[PDB]
């Protein structure tokens, strides 16, 4: 039993791999064939403790952690085969008022999804889990229904499915060697045998490094080691009927759950203690490396040792059986990679998991449905193989994983900021002059300002479920920009050039709104074939044939691995570039910005000659700039390209010739400001892949009767017709102390009704501002709801967007 012919390789027998197998297969995909280097579960996979729940701090990452919990449910009944899960629920521990908080922001965040969480009080804590120290307890937050499971079983039970859906299972069978075929298909090379596969997935744990450069590419991935430590038989745990739950101490940073009637508990130490193999990404992964275990070091863990044995006293008494030491593979972010790879035809990824045994089941399903789809079935760009790229170097991924590692069970605020690693390599020279002028935030690479620090004001990275340093300054450069000229840097942008022939044809074919003609520059969207928001862009038109497209930072190979893929797909005949490191981008807006820039170039900027979404080539004081009239502030202003080393002196020129003016800096906060009041949508919060267009407010840009027929344009009026479901409004709230973010509950009449998807408190009207999805029947000018902020219900009103018209709205009203 050997194909040479596969729809689909999955390298590595993980749970992770096997888990895509088994949807693969059962989804109806025939032929597909996973490789197993040794024996099925011989990476991290067999030595995990096995944890699964449904708590996660992100958002969509609840799904990947709901439907593998629903799976694991299930496939007893359906394979006949045992798993071992139990489901005892998971409680997370609060000893302190502010991690009452974050439990309150976690509530918010998870009312509107389906996933059933709850925060329970001591008494409760105490009823469930009676062995614990109750000193300090002020609150769990706790999921019913999960637990843990065993990792063999569930990886066994996974496979017998997968083959009973006629997936193909071989080991040992190595993969040695893979190379690319001219059609976009797959030579891989085993000891027995070859395989011409039609796409490749790699699934390969702590040697999915070593997998990608056998095709060119550097995967940002370290293994990293963990342990936990089992007890033997305790008899107050024996003593007991019911299981205990799975906690997690947040403060002394272990997880612990019953095993048998002794207890398993897993500390994550300091990044200063933690230790990884920076050996095996130097020079890779120890052949018979294999079922193994790296030696135990309790010393390094001991001060949570401690902690734990305070908190559950039967552990002062208890004897310690086994420690158990392994690798596990983690990304820079603590993250995986789960998607198509850029810059290659048909390579998937699903690597660098810190926690597979809970991501397996939702990751299958997930991918499955991408790769038979052609998209993904719900957004999860926060995974993108992709969101890394050359700055990502193995010396930043060792200190950032460290750090990911260290950093486990921190209280996580919202606006966090994290240190380690930074700067990077993609920064110009601006980030010298700016770096002690303001708080720097990361962005995939990029050092790009948040805030600007002012004379007499705090400056310290000061992290706050409220209002913190940063409120007062935001402020300011709102006023600036509406008052004066701000100078931005907007260099993090995701830039593209395309020329060729077919250049407009394939744009006419991947964008929602029409192409502009040369000179000038418009907003459109990438929708998927189903209808969904994969990209917002900003289109220039320069010479004819030829563009410049501009996206968000977090997008940049992703909408590049998409356009790339659609050229390709249509055989269209073009040149596409990625130019993202090669520009830098400065935003200059507010009423003042003509008067200034006027006095740096002889080009003619009156509103007479230079329109607004104009492009044209300029100098700037003898810096060459592709200038475009156009800001995301809404208020007059333009962007200025050019050259990545020209950015300081240009910058410099700038902020000279502005004195006069009263010329200041402003940064991401305050833009997030502005553009929300000019009720402007922010792909990633407002829209993407779980949007249609429509029921985001998009129709401005969505041209359904231009003649060629481009992606999802029939499922948009198949949509249209069928009439809107929900639909995304803009929300005012008075607030004490706090404004809305985004991914908040939004409530009617004692029940959830949906989510708030950004926010900000608008200086101008001294109320918070958010951005919702509600249903339609409640989508009404003068409706009130309940935003839940940090466990308190604020009353919002639905307002009529926009609250601040743009500039060239106000301009050319004043004709009018
Ligand atoms: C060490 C550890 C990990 C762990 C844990 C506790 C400890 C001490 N507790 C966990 C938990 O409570 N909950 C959880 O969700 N995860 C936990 N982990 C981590 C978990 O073990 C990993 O995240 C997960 O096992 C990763 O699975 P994945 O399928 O991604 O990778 P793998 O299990 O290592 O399997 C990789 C397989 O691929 C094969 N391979 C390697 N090279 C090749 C080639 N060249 N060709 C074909 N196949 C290959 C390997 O043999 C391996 O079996």
């Amino acid at each position: 039993e050997w194909k040479d012919r596969a729809e689909t390789v999955i390298i590595g027998g993980g749970c992770v791999g096997v888990s895509l197998a088994y949807h693969l297969a059962k989804a109806g995909m025939r032929d597909v064939v996973l490789l197993e280097k040794s024996e099925l579960t011989a990476g991290s996979t067999w030595h995990a403790a096995g944890l699964t729940t449904y708590f996660h701090p992100g958002i969509n990452l609840k799904k990947i952690h709901y439907d593998s919990i629903k799976l694991y449910e299930r496939l007893e009944e359906e394979t006949g085969q045992v798993v071992g899960f139990h489901q005892p629920g998971s409680i997370r521990l609060a000893t302190t008022p502010e991690r009452v908080d974050e439990f309150k922001y976690q509530m918010t965040r998870t009312n509107w999804h389906a996933t059933e969480q709850y925060i329970i009080e001591p008494e409760k804590i105490h009823e469930l889990f009676p062995l614990l120290n109750m000193d300090k307890i002020l609150a769990g937050l706790y999921n019913p229904g999960d637990g843990h499971i065993d990792p063999y079983s569930l990886t066994m039970a996974l496979a017998t499915g997968a083959r009973k859906y006629g997936a193909l299972l071989k080991y040992p069978a190595p993969v040695t060697s893979l190379k690319p075929r001219p059609d976009g298909t797959w030579d891989v090379e085993t000891p027995q045998g070859s395989v011409r596969a039609n796409r490749i997935v790699n699934a390969a744990g702590f040697w999915a490094r070593e997998v990608g450069k056998m095709i060119g590419l550097d995967h940002p991935l370290i293994p990293v080691q963990h342990q936990y430590v089992i007890t033997s038989t305790i008899p107050e745990v024996k003593a007991l009927k019911r299981e205990l739950p799975v906690l997690r101490d947040l403060e002394g940073s272990y997880y612990l759950r019953q095993e048998r009637d002794g207890l398993l508990f897993g500390p994550y130490e300091s990044q200063e203690k933690m230790k990884l193999q920076a050996s095996w990404v130097a020079h890779g992964v120890p052949p018979g490396f294999g079922k193994e275990l790296f030696e135990s070091d309790l010393d390094r863990i001991t001060e949570h040792v401690e902690a734990a044995m305070e908190m559950v006293p039967v552990l002062k008494k208890a004897d310690i059986i086994n420690i158990v030491n392994g690798p596990i593979t983690y990304s820079p972010d603590i993250l995986p990679m789960v998607g198509p790879h850029q810059g290659v035809r048909n390579y998937w990824v699903a690597i660098g998991f810190g926690y597979g045994i809970i991501h397996a089941g939702g990751v299958g399903t997930y991918l499955s449905d991408w790769i038979l789809h052609g998209e993904p079935p719900f957004d999860l760009i926060e995974l993108d193989p992709n969101r890394y790229g050359k700055w990502t170097t193995t010396q930043y991924t060792e200190a950032k994983a460290r750090e990911s590692y260290g950093f486990n069970n921190i209280v996580g605020y919202p606006k966090e900021e994290r240190f380690a690693g930074r700067p990077t390599q993609r920064v110009s020279g601006l980030y010298k002059i700016l770096e002690s002028k303001c708080s720097m935030g990361f962005h995939a690479g990029w050092e790009q300002p948040h805030w600007f620090y002012k004379p007499g004001q705090d400056t310290q990275y000061r992290p706050s479920f409220r209002r913190t340093n940063w409120f007062e300054p935001v402020g300011s450069e709102y006023k600036q920009v509406m008052q004066r000229v701000g100078v931005i840097d907007l260099s993090p942008f995701g830039k593209f050039n395309i020329k060729g022939q077919d250049s407009t044809q394939l744009l006419d074919h991947l964008c929602a709104n029409v192409i502009p003609k040369v000179g000038f520059t418009n907003i459109s969207h990438m929708l998927t074939p189903r209808g969904r928001v994969y990209a917002e862009l900003t289109v220039s038109h320069q010479s004819p044939g030829e563009f410049l497209l501009i996206t968000g930072s977090g997008s940049e190979l992703h909408d590049l691995r998409w356009i790339e893929e659609a050229a390709v797909r249509g055989g269209y005949d073009v040149e596409i570039r990625n130019i993202t490191d090669e520009l830098g981008v400065l935003g200059v807006a507010g009423p003042y910005a003509r008067r200034v820039l006027q006095k740096l170039t002889s080009e003619d900027l009156s509103d007479d000659v230079f329109k607004f979404l104009q492009t044209k080539s300029l100098k700037i004081s003898d810096i060459p700039v592709t200038a475009i009239r156009i800001s995301y502030t809404g208020e007059l202003g333009w962007e200025l390209y050019h050259r990545r080393e020209d950015s300081a002196a240009l910058y410099e020129r700038i902020m000279n010739a502005g004195q006069e003016e009263g010329i200041d800096n402003f940064g991401t906060y305050a833009l997030n400001a502005l553009r929300l009041e000019k009720a402007f949508r922010a792909w990633g919060s407002e829209m993407n892949c779980d949007t249609n267009p429509l029921e985001a407010g998009l129709d401005y840009f969505i041209k359904l009767n231009k003649p060629a027929n481009f992606t999802g344009k029939q499922a948009l009026k198949q949509i249209k017709a069928k009439g809107l479901k929900r639909r995304l409004v803009c929300l005012t709230l008075a607030t004490d102390n706090v404004d809305p973010e985004g991914n908040e509950s939004v409530w009617y009449k004692g029940k959830v009704i949906g989510n708030t998807t950004s926010g900000s408190y608008s200086y101008s009207i001294q109320k918070s501002l958010a951005f919702a999805y509600v249903p339609v029947e409640l989508s009404e000018v003068g409706q009130q709801v309940e935003v839940e902020l940090l466990g308190k219900n604020y009353p919002a009103t639905i307002i009529q967007e926009p609250l601040v018209l743009t500039e060239p709205t106000r301009t050319r009203l004043q004709k009018d």
